[PDB]
């Protein structure tokens, strides 16, 4: 995905606010100034939180993008992230995201914050082997079996969902920080073998048997 003609920023990036961000990243004078693919290749980091962004259309032309933080905007469609192979840190928290299949092949992702969206299906996360830090709180997640081979996870927040079954966590032995609060969990035997947990929150579930926590030594 490249542009081949020098093109106004506002034409590539139609969202008012997102175009301003690109303009500022490239130190251009106006969103109507023309930019080249070469210039777009230079962009490796975009931070535009709290900015009323409605669309990231145009972002597909930023192949070297590594860090993208877009917390608290109005983003609903992220399909244009699909081929950004070099993304490492993605924060899309507080948006209106539902479908995340666009994340499916982002093999370099290591830090992902998707909290406070409308996500239900997370099977697109299943092959993101480099994830160590994942925040999925305040969504509508019920099935978490996509997490089961993400064994580089060390920090996981699954609070405020509709999760009932957590056997998917049983072999995530590198977990040290886990938030499971405000779900529908009843059985935590899956946590038995997470010997490196220091911080755990299980409040507001339907758990009665807590003997699995007795032998977790590094807990606070």
């Amino acid at each position: 995905e490249t542009i081949t003609v020098s093109t106004p920023i506002k034409q590539i990036f139609p969202d008012d606010a997102f175009a301003e961000t690109i303009k500022a990243n490239l130190k251009k004078k106006s969103v109507t100034d023309a930019v080249t693919q070469n210039e777009l290749n230079s962009i490796d980091q975009i931070i535009a939180n709290n900015s009323d962004i409605k669309s990231v259309q145009g972002i597909q032309y930023l192949p070297n993008l590594k860090t993208l933080k877009l917390s608290n905007n109005k983003i609903t469609d992220i399909s244009a992230l699909k081929q950004l192979n070099n993304l490492g840190w993605l924060d899309l928290s507080n948006n209106g995201i539902t479908d995340i299949s666009a994340l499916k092949n982002l093999a370099s992702l290591h830090t992902l914050d998707l909290s406070n969206n409308g996500i239900t299906d997370i099977s697109a996360l299943k092959n993101l082997d480099n994830l160590h830090t994942l925040d999925l709180s305040n969504n509508g997640i019920t099935d978490i079996s996509a997490l089961k081979n993400l064994d580089n996870l060390h920090t996981l927040d699954l609070s405020n969902n509709g999760i009932t079954d957590i056997s998917a966590l049983k072999n995530l032995t590198s977990l040290h920080t886990l938030d499971l609060s405000n779900n529908g969990i009843t059985d935590i035997s899956a946590l038995k073998n997470l010997d490196n947990l220091e911080t755990l929150d299980l409040r507001n579930n339907g758990i009665t048997d807590k003997s699995a926590l007795k032998n977790l030594n590094n807990l606070k």
